[PDB]
């Protein structure tokens, strides 16, 4: 599993820091924010079991049903390795499946730091998700009938501002996912809502917040703030996008440095 989710340690500390990436992405997301991080910090890198870059003759459709699979990877990991405590920094899905695991494993959680997070992406009657399920259903078929011609159209408008740099590389490695995976995470995402669980969440949370996400509504990140059950504040980046690490990775750097500094 090591080497199956192609773990990687990098840096030294004492702070032990985890890096969990979202969808669309693998590992290599983290390159640009990285270097700030080493000095500092013991960094443990993954990719999950639906990224690309892992072999897809692994993903079973079945335990993946449930993000608790996908906790129960990142729960194996940080086992193996013999970590007993470290920060979080969960992107998109990674940042649902951090809020799981602080809940699963509260000894092992000691800060979590949401990044193009939600804790349900669909409305209900007054939550403000950003999406329909008519909207949805569209988007999935869209995936079927034509991966690659979806995923060249949601490439930019995820990254958001005009960073043609990081609109080419999510779309490497969204064109990287197999289509079936691909749709079946989204799938997953889409049914899941951990709105009654965020009480449970006992770890402090740094929430990401850019000045325009098309996957996050800017309701959202004090929709979170309220209902973590943590010490929870909202950092905001003065910039757009849904993937912040890849389109201003100074600007998030500064976020991470500051919120990684002591737990």
């Amino acid at each position: 599993l090591l080497q199956i989710l192609n773990v990687r340690v990098v840096g030294s500390g004492e702070r032990v820091v985890v890096l969990s990436h979202g969808f669309g992405t693998d590992q290599s997301a983290w390159s640009r924010v990285l270097p700030y991080l080493t000095r500092d910090h013991r960094v443990v890198l993954y990719d999950l079991v639906c990224a690309g870059s892992v072999n897809p003759d692994h993903f079973d459709f079945r335990r993946y049903d449930n993000l608790d699979a996908y906790v129960d990877d990142l729960l194996a990991i940080l086992d193996a390795l013999r970590i007993p405590r470290c920060a979080f920094v969960g992107h998109s899905v990674s940042a649902m499946i951090g809020i799981l695991a602080s809940i699963r494993r509260p000894d092992l959680f000691a800060k979590l730091v949401l990044i193009g997070a939600s804790p349900r992406f669909l409305n209900d009657s007054d939550y403000h998700g950003g999406f329909e399920l008519e909207e949805i259903q569209q988007v999935f078929d869209a995936m079927g009938a034509n991966y690659s011609a979806w995923a060249t159209g949601y490439a930019p408008l995820a990254v958001g501002a005009d960073v043609p740099a990081a609109v080419q590389e999510f779309s490497r490695t969204l064109f990287n996912m197999r289509p079936d995976i691909s749709l079946h995470v989204c799938q997953t995402v889409f049914k899941t809502d951990l709105r009654g669980v965020l009480g449970m969440v006992r770890a402090p949370c740094v929430v990401v917040q850019t000045t325009r996400d098309v996957s996050v509504p800017a309701s959202v990140a004090a929709y979170l703030k309220a209902h973590l059950g943590g010490r929870t504040t909202v950092e905001f980046l003065q910039t757009e996008g849904h993937l912040p690490h890849l389109s201003a990775p100074s600007l998030l750097a500064q976020v991470l440095r500051r919120a990684l500094a002591r737990y």
